[PDB]
């Protein structure tokens, strides 16, 4: 007898998703949270259709990561009619309603990339011819996908030499991202960097480089936004250039905040969590200890009041 939570997650696309998963798993035995969790697998009939089963269970609140920003007006008016609070995790939606959600909990995708490009940028300085880039897309129409081409752009913005050659959607996978770039060694000849969105599918594009002969962190240039385990190894081994770190230890401050919500406590509309980045000499550095320091830069997270 007990708070009890409905999350809907995405699927298991990444390992930023497959960590963010256990995270709220593990978060919920150690708070005492009843979870009902619910895995939509890449679909967002299926995460709709897991909300509208949480309204029928009477569950006290409900939370999920909108896959993509559009369709759910009608979903987030059947919980405010239930009177079930909403807590979006590391997406956001395009709402035309008026308190639908009570907070958003997730990472600054436009500076994750506009980092990113800053460092293309600051990399390409006394280049005398242009440099091409690649760009592997997330998820078409989520959140972060959307916000890091916007904010990457930015950053390469303030250099001509810089120049989006070819840009495409790689879903947030590792099979996706070895597509789109071997689909890229062939349509574009010469490529001196590529931006993953997502270092899965950076680290596919690093199997695409490896597989046509060339050599990835040297010949092309990888940046990616994540710092997953398997992204960090690869930076720390010289595989990657550049990985700006979004946080999935979301877990534990998803039940602090359900927990206060349920109790019609006043939470901040916005709770962003925060980033750093990583050369190579930096990821092995970071590699240690992880799983303590990413949750110690979640406890530096700051509101949007
Ligand atoms: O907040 C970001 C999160 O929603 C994204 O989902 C995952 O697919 C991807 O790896 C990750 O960047
Ligand atoms: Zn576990
Ligand atoms: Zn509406
Ligand atoms: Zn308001
Ligand atoms: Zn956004
Ligand atoms: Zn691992
Ligand atoms: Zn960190
Ligand atoms: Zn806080
Ligand atoms: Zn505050
Ligand atoms: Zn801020």
């Amino acid at each position: 007898g007990a708070l009890t939570l409905g999350f809907a997650q995405v699927g298991a696309e990444s390992g930023w998703r497959t960590a963010n998963t256990e995270s709220i798993k593990s978060a919920a035995e150690e708070a005492g949270v009843n979870l009902k969790f619910a895995d939509a697998n890449g679909e967002q009939e299926k995460q709709i259709s897991a909300i509208r089963s949480f309204i029928q269970q009477g569950v006290d609140v409900i939370a999920f990561s909108p896959v993509v920003r559009t369709g759910w007006d009608a979903v987030l008016q059947e919980t405010k009619n239930a009177g079930i609070p909403v807590i979006l995790t590391d997406r956001a939606v395009d709402t035309q309603d008026t308190d639908v959600y009570k907070t958003f909990i997730g990472a600054d995708f436009i500076e994750e990339g506009r980092r990113a490009g800053q460092w293309v940028a600051d990399q390409y300085a006394s280049a005398t011819g242009p440099v091409n880039i690649v760009q592997l897309e997330g998820t078409t129409g989520a959140d972060p996908a959307i916000d890091r081409k916007t904010g990457f752009a930015e950053g390469i913005s303030k250099n001509p030499n810089l120049k989006i050659v070819a840009s495409q959607t790689g879903d947030f996978t590792r099979s996706g991202g070895k597509q789109v770039m071997e689909a890229f060694l062939k349509s574009t000849p010469q490529i001196d960097v590529v931006f993953a969105q997502n270092d899965d599918m950076g680290l596919g594009a690093m199997e695409a480089i490896e597989a046509a002969g060339k050599k990835p962190g040297t010949d092309i240039k990888i940046v990616a936004v994540d710092a997953t385990h398997d992204g960090m190894q690869a930076l720390a081994d010289g595989k990657f250039n550049y990985i700006v770190e979004c946080n999935p230890l979301l877990g534990p401050e998803l039940m602090d905040l359900a927990k206060k919500v349920a109790a019609g406590e006043p939470v901040p509309e916005r709770v962003v969590t925060p980033d750093e980045a990583f050369d190579q000499a930096q990821a092995k550095a970071a590699l240690p200890n992880r799983q303590y320091k990413l949750a110690a830069a979640l406890e530096h997270h700051h509101h949007h009041h």
